[PDB]
């Protein structure tokens, strides 16, 4: 229940690890970081699957898709592993407009992001526009409020998209001037993490700007939201008190963890350190304090 | 002293106005809608002017450098004006940037913005560069972070940029990673007004979008910023006590009027309804409710 942020060893991580019937994880900062894994976490997989134990992958990308990243597991030593494991934001997305737009015909969604939503949009009956560049064309206001837009349009989703312009974001406002038109987005993060400890802006910044231009509250897919559990538990039974959530991040996986009632392990590999999670202890923020954490998810292995 | 909501007429119209030293307007939805004037608005002003009282006029515009502000007065028939007498969100953010990099040498700023604000800027000294269009290439971060920048760069300001994009988002969040340099907000505006009652996104959507990239919390300019007021007490003296402050927008014009110590008068010409005052009233939020309103303007020369 309440998160003691107690480091998870010995008599503690046999019964926790033992007794849980699945196991969550993050993959950027848990299973590897870039091209170069975490020692032992191909292992730890092998040996959570033959413990019995079912283990999902969950994902905040938005811009490569469930074979590539299938394929990404291959290419880094894990094997065995079957496409339905795997969830990122731009899938559940895709899954929140296919039960949304249920009885609509030819479903339309304005998408500011990725090739790969595009795909996970068009998996699911949903077509796609509004990927790839839209450079501002006209002198003023008047010439771009008079480019002519889809009619059948009925969501802006709001991906990681590195040709977000002021052009789209007009776009997405004049669609959102219908109300009945949804507004999702697929995660809320400031920032997108990149291999040796950079990082450029993340898809919650073009989130928010559209937000804020439409004045709407969007709906969010990726971790912290909760919806990112709905997308899983209508795949996959999952019982939250018998689950773990493993994730490297304070403000993403372990408040996901919080939210749904799973029991939180932060890896000390990743973004997170463990000062961090001792101070929002230490300062009152009882969401944010993972249940237990280890050094690397290598150690969780002696549980089992 | 605790702003009723009460309609400014007769002896009251007479009182406060007849004591104010000085009168502060917003142009847009008090002076004019649009290229349409507000009914008596320029005999308003000779009237105010004869009666020897000071009045200013403040915008959040960022499109338009002083200059061509004077004209657009004089060509909609208000004459007799100073450009002294002109304070937009764009001029003012020169002068914040100049007092700050009081003592920088050669001085740069990186300016998502419009051709005015830059002239603004280099009317005060500081280079600029980031106006028009910064279209991405490359195929990935890697080539994202690697464009080389300028070097002498000591501020990035945020004002309208139609030209905004991903690119100019990450520059402007990689001069920030240096925390000497300044993040300086233009305005805060959700929506950009239109002509004929249309909008664009608002100023304050790209802003947010740095702040949340860089991890800052931007310096901002326009109201319902004090720093307008500051930005205009640099030039003139105004007692607010005997200062007017009069706008259409409540949490624009009205909560800058509060937050400066003015008299506030909501005219009702613009954006805002009595109705949402009165809801502001029965609220408690002190700070959106006008001490007096008046239909137009135009019914403050009987106060004369
Ligand atoms: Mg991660
Ligand atoms: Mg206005």
């Amino acid at each position: 229940g309440m998160a003691r942020c107690e480091r998870l060893r010995g008599a503690a991580l046999r019964d926790v690890l033992g007794q849980a019937q699945g196991v969550l994880f993050d993959c950027d900062g848990v299973l590897w970081n870039g091209e170069r894994i975490v020692p032992g976490a191909p292992e730890l997989l092998q040996r959570l699957a033959r413990a019995g134990k079912n283990t999902l992958f969950v994902s905040n990308n938005s811009r490569r898709a469930r074979p590539e990243l299938a394929l990404r597991f291959a290419r880094l030593g894990f094997a065995g592993l079957r496409a339905e494991q795997l969830f990122s934001s731009a899938l559940c997305a895709a899954r929140l407009l296919r039960q949304r737009l249920a009885g609509v015909p030819d479903p339309k969604a304005y998408v500011l992001g990725s090739p790969a939503l595009a795909a996970e949009l068009e998996a699911v009956g949903v077509t796609s526009v509004g990927v790839g560049p839209d450079v501002l064309h006209g002198d003023g206001p008047s010439d771009w409020l008079a480019v002519p837009l889809e009619p059948d349009v009925r969501a802006v989703v709001v991906g990681f998209d590195p040709h977000f312009s002021y052009m789209k974001l007009t776009k997405a406002v004049r669609y959102l001037q219908q109300p009945d038109c949804l507004l999702v987005g697929t995660n809320m993060d400031n920032r997108l993490p990149l291999e040796n400890g950079r990082f450029i802006a993340g898809t919650g910044c073009l989130v928010r700007a559209v937000e804020m231009a439409a004045q709407r509250q969007a709906d969010i897919i990726g971790k912290p939201s909760p919806y990112m559990f709905q997308c899983i538990t209508e795949d996959f039974s999952v019982d939250p008190a018998r689950t773990l959530m493993v994730g490297d991040r304070l403000e993403t996986d372990i408040l996901f963890g919080h939210r749904c009632g799973m029991t939180t392990v932060l890896t000390l590999t990743g973004v997170s350190s463990l000062e961090e999670a001792q101070a929002y202890l230490t300062a009152g923020q009882r969401d944010l304090v993972p249940h237990y954490y280890v050094e690397s998810i290598a150690d969780l292995m002696e549980g089992l």
